[PDB]
Protein backbone atom coordinates (compact mmCIF):
# COMPACT_ATOMS: atom_id res chain seq x y z
CA UNK A 1 0.00 0.00 0.00
CA UNK A 2 1.38 3.73 -1.00
CA UNK A 3 2.33 5.94 2.08
CA UNK A 4 2.26 10.05 1.74
CA UNK A 5 5.88 9.13 2.23
CA UNK A 6 6.69 7.23 -0.71
CA UNK A 7 4.42 9.22 -2.63
CA UNK A 8 6.92 12.15 -1.71
CA UNK A 9 9.71 9.92 -2.89
CA UNK A 10 8.27 9.49 -5.92
CA UNK A 11 7.68 13.16 -6.74
CA UNK A 12 10.99 14.35 -7.42
CA UNK A 13 11.56 10.96 -9.81
CA UNK A 14 8.56 12.53 -11.27
CA UNK A 15 9.45 15.80 -11.68
CA UNK A 16 12.92 15.81 -12.99
CA UNK A 17 11.34 13.38 -15.86
CA UNK A 18 8.37 15.53 -16.48
CA UNK A 19 10.83 18.60 -17.11
CA UNK A 20 13.29 16.91 -19.36
CA UNK A 21 10.02 15.69 -21.58
CA UNK A 22 8.29 18.77 -21.83
CA UNK A 23 11.64 20.78 -22.80
CA UNK A 24 12.06 18.14 -25.34
CA UNK A 25 8.87 18.66 -26.73
CA UNK A 26 9.21 22.65 -26.47
CA UNK A 27 12.01 22.49 -29.09
CA UNK A 28 9.93 20.40 -31.00
CA UNK A 29 7.89 23.37 -32.13
CA UNK A 30 7.70 26.62 -33.79
CA UNK A 31 10.13 28.84 -32.78
CA UNK A 32 13.95 28.29 -31.06
CA UNK A 33 12.29 28.03 -27.67
CA UNK A 34 14.37 29.47 -24.50
CA UNK A 35 17.38 27.61 -23.64
CA UNK A 36 16.87 25.44 -20.52
CA UNK A 37 19.58 24.91 -17.97
CA UNK A 38 21.82 21.74 -18.61
CA UNK A 39 20.34 20.13 -15.72
CA UNK A 40 17.09 20.01 -17.22
CA UNK A 41 18.02 18.90 -20.38
CA UNK A 42 20.25 16.10 -19.05
CA UNK A 43 18.13 12.47 -19.53
CA UNK A 44 17.68 10.66 -16.16
CA UNK A 45 19.54 8.03 -15.09
CA UNK A 46 16.49 5.40 -15.11
CA UNK A 47 14.04 7.08 -18.05
CA UNK A 48 11.78 4.12 -18.08
CA UNK A 49 11.52 3.66 -14.38
CA UNK A 50 8.06 3.39 -13.31
CA UNK A 51 7.94 7.40 -11.97
CA UNK A 52 10.30 8.01 -15.38
CA UNK A 53 7.41 6.85 -17.76
CA UNK A 54 4.97 8.75 -15.49
CA UNK A 55 6.52 12.14 -15.95
CA UNK A 56 7.13 11.29 -19.79
CA UNK A 57 3.26 10.74 -20.06
CA UNK A 58 2.29 13.24 -18.22
CA UNK A 59 4.65 15.95 -19.78
CA UNK A 60 3.47 14.67 -23.15
CA UNK A 61 -0.62 15.30 -22.83
CA UNK A 62 -1.71 18.07 -24.75
CA UNK A 63 -4.82 18.51 -24.04
CA UNK A 64 -6.85 21.90 -23.52
CA UNK A 65 -6.59 22.39 -19.88
CA UNK A 66 -3.12 21.85 -19.50
CA UNK A 67 -2.36 23.97 -22.37
CA UNK A 68 -4.65 26.51 -20.47
CA UNK A 69 -2.32 25.86 -17.52
CA UNK A 70 0.76 26.52 -19.24
CA UNK A 71 -0.22 29.60 -20.82
CA UNK A 72 -1.67 31.61 -18.00
CA UNK A 73 2.00 30.40 -16.03
CA UNK A 74 4.26 31.97 -18.70
CA UNK A 75 1.83 34.89 -18.97
CA UNK A 76 2.02 35.44 -15.48
CA UNK A 77 6.14 35.25 -14.97
CA UNK A 78 6.41 37.13 -18.07
CA UNK A 79 4.71 40.11 -15.97
CA UNK A 80 6.36 38.70 -12.37
CA UNK A 81 9.98 38.35 -13.73
CA UNK A 82 10.93 35.91 -10.25
CA UNK A 83 14.33 35.86 -9.35
CA UNK A 84 16.41 32.86 -7.85
CA UNK A 85 15.91 35.93 -4.85
CA UNK A 86 12.34 35.73 -5.00
CA UNK A 87 11.68 32.47 -6.41
CA UNK A 88 10.17 30.69 -3.22
CA UNK A 89 8.10 33.56 -2.36
CA UNK A 90 6.30 33.69 -5.84
CA UNK A 91 6.24 30.05 -5.93
CA UNK A 92 4.62 29.56 -2.82
CA UNK A 93 2.29 32.48 -3.76
CA UNK A 94 0.93 30.66 -6.97
CA UNK A 95 0.87 27.10 -5.21
CA UNK A 96 -1.30 27.92 -2.57
CA UNK A 97 -3.56 30.10 -4.83
CA UNK A 98 -3.70 27.45 -7.29
CA UNK A 99 -4.99 24.86 -4.36
CA UNK A 100 -6.43 26.98 -2.49
CA UNK A 101 -10.06 25.59 -2.98
CA UNK A 102 -9.42 21.94 -3.27
CA UNK A 103 -7.04 19.19 -4.91
CA UNK A 104 -8.01 17.34 -8.28
CA UNK A 105 -5.56 15.84 -10.73
CA UNK A 106 -5.33 18.90 -13.19
CA UNK A 107 -3.82 21.03 -10.31
CA UNK A 108 -1.52 17.91 -8.94
CA UNK A 109 0.13 17.94 -12.80
CA UNK A 110 -0.49 22.47 -13.19
CA UNK A 111 1.85 22.47 -10.44
CA UNK A 112 4.37 20.35 -12.42
CA UNK A 113 4.23 22.55 -15.04
CA UNK A 114 4.51 25.46 -12.75
CA UNK A 115 7.69 24.31 -11.32
CA UNK A 116 8.70 23.66 -15.42
CA UNK A 117 7.71 26.72 -16.29
CA UNK A 118 10.03 28.80 -13.07
CA UNK A 119 12.69 26.66 -13.16
CA UNK A 120 13.44 27.75 -16.90
CA UNK A 121 12.68 31.68 -16.55
CA UNK A 122 14.83 31.45 -13.43
CA UNK A 123 17.57 29.90 -15.48
CA UNK A 124 17.33 32.41 -18.30
CA UNK A 125 17.39 35.85 -16.37
CA UNK A 126 19.65 34.52 -13.71
CA UNK A 127 23.27 33.63 -13.46
CA UNK A 128 22.55 29.76 -13.05
CA UNK A 129 19.81 27.03 -13.13
CA UNK A 130 17.57 26.64 -10.54
CA UNK A 131 16.01 23.64 -11.03
CA UNK A 132 17.03 21.55 -7.78
CA UNK A 133 15.63 24.59 -5.86
CA UNK A 134 12.51 24.19 -7.76
CA UNK A 135 12.40 20.60 -7.20
CA UNK A 136 12.10 20.82 -3.76
CA UNK A 137 9.61 23.67 -3.39
CA UNK A 138 7.34 21.45 -5.31
CA UNK A 139 8.30 18.20 -3.39
CA UNK A 140 7.69 20.29 -0.46
CA UNK A 141 5.04 21.46 -1.36
CA UNK A 142 3.28 18.46 -1.76
CA UNK A 143 3.61 16.70 1.30
CA UNK A 144 3.01 19.62 3.32
CA UNK A 145 -0.42 20.65 1.59
CA UNK A 146 -1.63 17.18 1.84
CA UNK A 147 -1.40 17.08 -1.60
CA UNK A 148 1.47 13.85 -1.04
CA UNK A 149 -1.29 12.52 1.20
CA UNK A 150 -4.13 12.94 -1.26
CA UNK A 151 -2.64 11.49 -4.17
CA UNK A 152 -1.43 8.23 -1.88
CA UNK A 153 -5.08 7.47 -1.46
CA UNK A 154 -5.63 7.28 -5.24
CA UNK A 155 -2.76 4.64 -5.56
CA UNK A 156 0.18 6.79 -5.86
CA UNK A 157 1.34 8.58 -8.75
CA UNK A 158 0.86 5.78 -11.54
CA UNK A 159 -2.90 6.74 -10.78
CA UNK A 160 -2.02 10.47 -12.57
CA UNK A 161 -2.62 8.19 -15.54
CA UNK A 162 -5.93 7.09 -15.42
CA UNK A 163 -8.48 8.18 -17.51
CA UNK B 1 -20.53 -10.00 -4.78
CA UNK B 2 -19.62 -13.61 -4.56
CA UNK B 3 -16.27 -13.58 -7.09
CA UNK B 4 -16.81 -15.62 -10.33
CA UNK B 5 -14.65 -17.94 -11.85
CA UNK B 6 -15.44 -15.78 -15.10
CA UNK B 7 -14.76 -12.70 -13.29
CA UNK B 8 -11.08 -13.56 -11.93
CA UNK B 9 -10.14 -15.19 -15.60
CA UNK B 10 -11.31 -11.45 -16.86
CA UNK B 11 -9.35 -10.33 -14.38
CA UNK B 12 -6.07 -12.73 -14.84
CA UNK B 13 -5.12 -11.08 -18.04
CA UNK B 14 -4.62 -7.49 -16.17
CA UNK B 15 -2.88 -9.36 -12.88
CA UNK B 16 -0.59 -11.22 -15.62
CA UNK B 17 0.50 -7.99 -17.62
CA UNK B 18 1.06 -5.38 -14.14
CA UNK B 19 3.65 -8.72 -12.69
CA UNK B 20 5.46 -9.26 -15.90
CA UNK B 21 6.15 -5.17 -16.70
CA UNK B 22 7.11 -5.20 -12.46
CA UNK B 23 8.88 -8.62 -13.19
CA UNK B 24 10.90 -6.99 -15.91
CA UNK B 25 11.43 -3.59 -14.03
CA UNK B 26 13.44 -5.89 -12.05
CA UNK B 27 15.46 -8.10 -14.36
CA UNK B 28 16.82 -6.05 -15.95
CA UNK B 29 18.54 -3.62 -13.41
CA UNK B 30 19.92 -7.19 -12.33
CA UNK B 31 20.70 -8.64 -15.91
CA UNK B 32 21.59 -5.74 -17.83
CA UNK B 33 20.12 -5.28 -21.29
CA UNK B 34 22.30 -5.86 -24.34
CA UNK B 35 19.58 -6.25 -26.99
CA UNK B 36 16.29 -4.71 -27.07
CA UNK B 37 13.60 -5.53 -24.85
CA UNK B 38 9.97 -5.79 -26.05
CA UNK B 39 8.36 -2.97 -25.46
CA UNK B 40 5.26 -4.73 -24.27
CA UNK B 41 7.38 -5.36 -21.24
CA UNK B 42 8.85 -2.39 -20.67
CA UNK B 43 5.78 -0.07 -21.27
CA UNK B 44 3.63 1.04 -18.28
CA UNK B 45 0.17 -0.91 -18.83
CA UNK B 46 -2.73 1.27 -19.32
CA UNK B 47 -4.59 2.03 -16.22
CA UNK B 48 -1.73 1.18 -14.01
CA UNK B 49 -3.16 2.34 -10.85
CA UNK B 50 -6.17 -0.46 -10.65
CA UNK B 51 -6.63 -3.13 -8.01
CA UNK B 52 -5.71 -5.66 -10.42
CA UNK B 53 -2.58 -4.10 -11.50
CA UNK B 54 -1.97 -3.55 -7.95
CA UNK B 55 -1.77 -7.13 -7.21
CA UNK B 56 0.48 -7.65 -10.04
CA UNK B 57 3.01 -5.55 -9.21
CA UNK B 58 2.56 -6.94 -5.18
CA UNK B 59 3.36 -10.75 -6.41
CA UNK B 60 6.01 -9.49 -8.89
CA UNK B 61 8.18 -7.64 -6.00
CA UNK B 62 7.61 -10.63 -3.48
CA UNK B 63 11.47 -12.16 -3.82
CA UNK B 64 11.39 -14.84 -0.92
CA UNK B 65 13.11 -18.38 -1.09
CA UNK B 66 10.52 -20.65 -2.62
CA UNK B 67 9.63 -17.58 -5.42
CA UNK B 68 13.09 -17.79 -6.09
CA UNK B 69 13.33 -21.33 -6.78
CA UNK B 70 10.57 -21.69 -8.60
CA UNK B 71 12.06 -18.58 -11.26
CA UNK B 72 15.60 -20.55 -10.96
CA UNK B 73 14.39 -23.88 -12.08
CA UNK B 74 12.40 -22.25 -14.77
CA UNK B 75 15.15 -20.74 -16.17
CA UNK B 76 17.05 -23.92 -16.32
CA UNK B 77 14.38 -25.79 -17.72
CA UNK B 78 13.66 -22.84 -20.75
CA UNK B 79 17.63 -22.95 -21.56
CA UNK B 80 17.29 -26.60 -22.03
CA UNK B 81 14.31 -27.16 -23.61
CA UNK B 82 15.01 -24.11 -25.91
CA UNK B 83 10.88 -23.85 -26.59
CA UNK B 84 9.95 -21.41 -29.81
CA UNK B 85 6.92 -19.45 -30.76
CA UNK B 86 5.74 -22.85 -32.86
CA UNK B 87 5.70 -25.03 -29.79
CA UNK B 88 5.35 -22.82 -27.04
CA UNK B 89 1.51 -23.53 -26.34
CA UNK B 90 2.55 -27.43 -26.40
CA UNK B 91 5.71 -26.19 -23.96
CA UNK B 92 3.24 -24.36 -21.78
CA UNK B 93 1.07 -26.97 -21.48
CA UNK B 94 2.95 -29.62 -20.51
CA UNK B 95 5.02 -27.27 -17.70
CA UNK B 96 1.78 -25.96 -16.74
CA UNK B 97 -0.18 -29.48 -16.72
CA UNK B 98 2.98 -30.75 -14.33
CA UNK B 99 2.97 -28.22 -12.32
CA UNK B 100 -0.29 -28.69 -11.32
CA UNK B 101 -1.41 -32.35 -10.85
CA UNK B 102 -1.21 -32.82 -7.05
CA UNK B 103 -2.76 -29.75 -6.22
CA UNK B 104 -3.65 -26.12 -6.13
CA UNK B 105 -1.97 -23.74 -3.68
CA UNK B 106 -0.99 -19.99 -4.29
CA UNK B 107 2.42 -20.32 -4.46
CA UNK B 108 1.95 -22.38 -7.60
CA UNK B 109 -0.43 -19.80 -8.57
CA UNK B 110 2.36 -17.30 -8.69
CA UNK B 111 4.65 -19.53 -9.98
CA UNK B 112 2.18 -19.83 -12.72
CA UNK B 113 2.95 -16.01 -13.59
CA UNK B 114 6.41 -16.26 -13.10
CA UNK B 115 6.47 -19.06 -16.21
CA UNK B 116 4.88 -17.31 -18.03
CA UNK B 117 6.73 -14.01 -17.41
CA UNK B 118 10.01 -16.17 -18.37
CA UNK B 119 8.13 -18.17 -21.03
CA UNK B 120 7.38 -14.81 -22.90
CA UNK B 121 10.54 -13.24 -22.47
CA UNK B 122 13.01 -16.12 -24.15
CA UNK B 123 10.30 -16.71 -27.22
CA UNK B 124 10.62 -12.82 -27.41
CA UNK B 125 14.98 -13.18 -26.72
CA UNK B 126 14.84 -15.53 -29.87
CA UNK B 127 13.93 -13.68 -33.24
CA UNK B 128 13.44 -10.16 -31.45
CA UNK B 129 9.46 -10.76 -32.09
CA UNK B 130 7.06 -10.27 -28.82
CA UNK B 131 4.92 -13.13 -27.89
CA UNK B 132 3.17 -11.70 -24.86
CA UNK B 133 -0.12 -11.85 -25.74
CA UNK B 134 -0.06 -15.75 -26.66
CA UNK B 135 1.17 -16.00 -23.62
CA UNK B 136 -1.52 -14.24 -21.59
CA UNK B 137 -3.59 -16.07 -23.65
CA UNK B 138 -2.08 -19.07 -22.72
CA UNK B 139 -2.03 -18.23 -18.51
CA UNK B 140 -5.35 -16.97 -18.21
CA UNK B 141 -7.05 -20.32 -20.46
CA UNK B 142 -5.50 -22.32 -18.38
CA UNK B 143 -6.23 -20.99 -15.26
CA UNK B 144 -9.87 -20.81 -16.37
CA UNK B 145 -9.64 -24.69 -17.94
CA UNK B 146 -8.08 -25.90 -15.14
CA UNK B 147 -10.47 -24.76 -12.38
CA UNK B 148 -7.67 -22.63 -10.98
CA UNK B 149 -9.65 -19.18 -11.86
CA UNK B 150 -12.40 -21.05 -9.79
CA UNK B 151 -10.00 -21.89 -6.42
CA UNK B 152 -8.80 -18.08 -6.71
CA UNK B 153 -12.63 -17.05 -7.06
CA UNK B 154 -13.34 -19.43 -4.00
CA UNK B 155 -10.87 -17.96 -1.59
CA UNK B 156 -12.21 -14.26 -2.49
CA UNK B 157 -10.69 -13.51 -6.32
CA UNK B 158 -7.32 -12.54 -7.18
CA UNK B 159 -7.50 -9.72 -4.28
CA UNK B 160 -6.86 -12.61 -2.00
CA UNK B 161 -3.38 -12.89 -2.76
CA UNK B 162 -2.52 -9.56 -1.33
CA UNK B 163 -2.67 -11.33 1.96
Amino acid sequence: SMSEEQVAQDTEEVFRSYVFYRHQQEQEAEGVAAPADPEMVTLPLQPSSTMGQVGRQLAIIGDDINRRYDSEFQTMLQHAQPTAENAYEYFTKIATSLFESGINWGRVVALLGFGYRLALHVYQHGLTGFLGQVTRFVVDFMLHHSIARWIAQRGGWVAALNL
